[PDB]
């Protein structure tokens, strides 16, 4: 970053409101706003040194929580039965999540920071693992900025949920759009029973905590497939188009069966005219 | 590389025929030449820079096409027959594949390379994502070298497709030969349905894009074993008998259940007069 | 490291017995002593130059052996019935298992060292690949450390097999103890049948060898889930309870079906008093 935006230091205090709704098609998501709870939950992004105060409130008939990935929590904020950080029906509770820079522990050693692509999900409904939930839908991304880090134009989140992704239908997307020249950030998240297959074409990134690299010196694997399974969570950013011009570029898993049952989406580049080739 | 050969600058622009075919046995395989298709296709190696302009022929009864990972192409060569760039059955077309130096842009990031170990596919036959094509053996290598990059003494591609490696029956390998001292380089891809696990007995590498270590600043792990799966692609050099001498070593799918079904073959490593001990 | 503890500079040779044995309830486990078999196996620590000569003995009715991943092994120590390298029921061998620190070759390259965290298991009972060995608890830790690695408080050892941790019922546990500011290593394998996702609650560590950072140039990916597969193996580092403070912290697999199954544990963070908020 030398003209790209970039994050700044972090280190505030955040409040925030969070809902768990049942959906009228049987679903459950996560919600900023009672009445606009969405599949995957809404992003949440931080930086570095932030801490976030989440009052969350389940409005459904069942318990239900909010346990994060990779964030500093407290016992008390793990959202689990065992530790009785669950919530009740109708009930209300605080989660607090914290994250910290990376530094120079007293014995010499390295502390890694926060920084990284990660999610969030329910651990209470249908099982003490939250298998039901879920299944339903309760689950969204988180991202944890480190300063100095390259800021997108936008960002997408990817959820290979079973075998959805992000709940939908087969062959019905999702699709993002874009224009050549665009900073496009995916989140790339996955749950459930099986193990599967990332691909883009006409893209591609580094294997590593950003998916770019810094300089000539980053020995990353440069990819554009990755394996995943449940509960793991990626991040990375491209430059669409680049190298490669406008077009209707498919992404999907490339797990062969997968794809023929549904696992795919279109990542549409556009001219500046909105046009897309062959499309 | 001080001794070593390694891969000059690229920037060449290169052509080249190739054809798919039906195989007597019901297979179907690439070839540089009508009656030379294999299983896997021949390996595509450029460098950096380079561009290939590939005039592709289907000599098959049914709509087949050609589709790179990696590699910078235009939504023209994507090989799909939703953008309209597969092939009828006798006909010919031209898929053109590009490749970048990595480098700094305008906005002060740095651009990531095309080198890496890759790999090109059918996307139409059987399936719009080419899961007939692929079971029945359309899929061959591609290297992309940075300058600079180590050159190996020879290269071998391993493919576990499914059930099999490189679509041969159970327990007929392949197997390979070398030298003790002898750079091997293998490139490893993977198929179908199945997650995998490749391991090969008494030597290891590098889980980077050229699976080596430039020195002692470079932390990735190193590795015997790696868990793939389809579409996954990665390579790497190892010295043949380094610090193990002579044997018949094996190379397996470590998944137990694959091993004893026949995803087994043979790294033969012989002493100068041609001999593997315990063989 | 500056004031914590680190790996001396290796290069001593080593002497060792182990066994394999029949347990009472139908398993099978390795020892150093007869009597005194576990599964996993007793943990192999060494440092990169050491040579281990393991005088091993099989005890059991049915041929078994001892094969070793990542360190450099002649084929005589192969441990596998092709190359003559198993034992007899009754029998004692000898194997060798040799270490060596990374460096520069001839050529100018630079040879990778043994360092990592590794593993042994059998690899003729049942079948020729140890199927019915490893099924039964033949398998264990082995770790190499480099000149200069930061050593732990304590080593733990958690292996997925098949559907079990360790080879326990499910819903057993195991479960492991610390106290807060604990610097605690976890070495964790895979085996059998089955791909899983290793996910630890409220701590995390880094994607390479030593699942530590170096410092700020590392770019490795931190995380708290680990996709893996039959035979992988990997470790890190964590100091208990950092930035969370005390608590039964879980960790499970996180494929749905797994946890709800049984393949679940706790990490017991304590205060200095020994209790534990919430459990
Ligand atoms: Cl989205
Ligand atoms: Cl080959
Ligand atoms: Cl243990
Ligand atoms: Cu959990
Ligand atoms: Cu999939
Ligand atoms: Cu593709
Ligand atoms: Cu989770
Ligand atoms: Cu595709
Ligand atoms: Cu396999
Ligand atoms: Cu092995
Ligand atoms: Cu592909
Ligand atoms: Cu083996
Ligand atoms: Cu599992
Ligand atoms: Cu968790
Ligand atoms: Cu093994
Ligand atoms: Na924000
Ligand atoms: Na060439
Ligand atoms: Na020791």
């Amino acid at each position: 970053g030398i003209t790209a935006r970039t994050a700044p230091a972090g280190g505030e205090v955040r409040h925030l409101k969070m809902y768990a709704e049942k959906l009228a098609d049987g679903q459950m998501g996560y919600g900023f706003e009672k009445g606009k709870a969405s599949v995957p939950g809404p992003l949440i992004e931080v930086n570095e040194g932030d801490t976030l105060h989440i009052e969350f409130t389940n409005t459904m008939d069942v318990r239900a929580s909010l346990h994060v990935h990779g964030l500093d929590y407290e016992i008390s904020s793990d959202g689990t039965a065992m530790n009785k950080s669950d919530v009740e029906p109708g009930g209300t509770r605080t989660y607090t999540w914290r994250t910290h820079k990376p530094g120079r522990r007293d014995d010499g050693t390295w502390r890694p920071g926060s920084a990284g692509y990660w999610h969030y999900h329910d651990h209470v409904v249908g099982t003490e693992h939250g298998t039901g939930g879920i299944r339903n839908g309760l689950y969204g991304p988180v991202i944890v900025r480190r300063k100095g880090d390259v800021l997108p134009d936008a960002t997408h989140t990817i959820v290979f949920n079973d075998m959805t992704i992000n709940n939908r239908k087969p062959h019905t997307g999702p699709d993002f759009e874009a224009t050549v020249g665009d900073r496009v950030e995916i989140v790339m998240i996955t749950h459930g029973e099986y193990y599967h297959t990332f691909h883009m074409h006409g893209h591609r990134w580094a294997d590593n905590r950003t998916g770019i690299l810094t300089g000539p010196d980053d020995p990353s694997r440069v990819i554009d497939n990755k394996i995943t399974g449940p509960a793991d969570s990626f991040g990375f950013q491209i430059i669409a188009g680049e190298g490669v011009g406008a077009g209707a570029w498919m992404y999907h898993c490339h797990v062969q069966s997968h794809s023929d049952m549904g696992m795919v989406g279109l990542f549409l580049v556009k001219k500046p005219d909105g046009t897309i080739p062959g499309y």
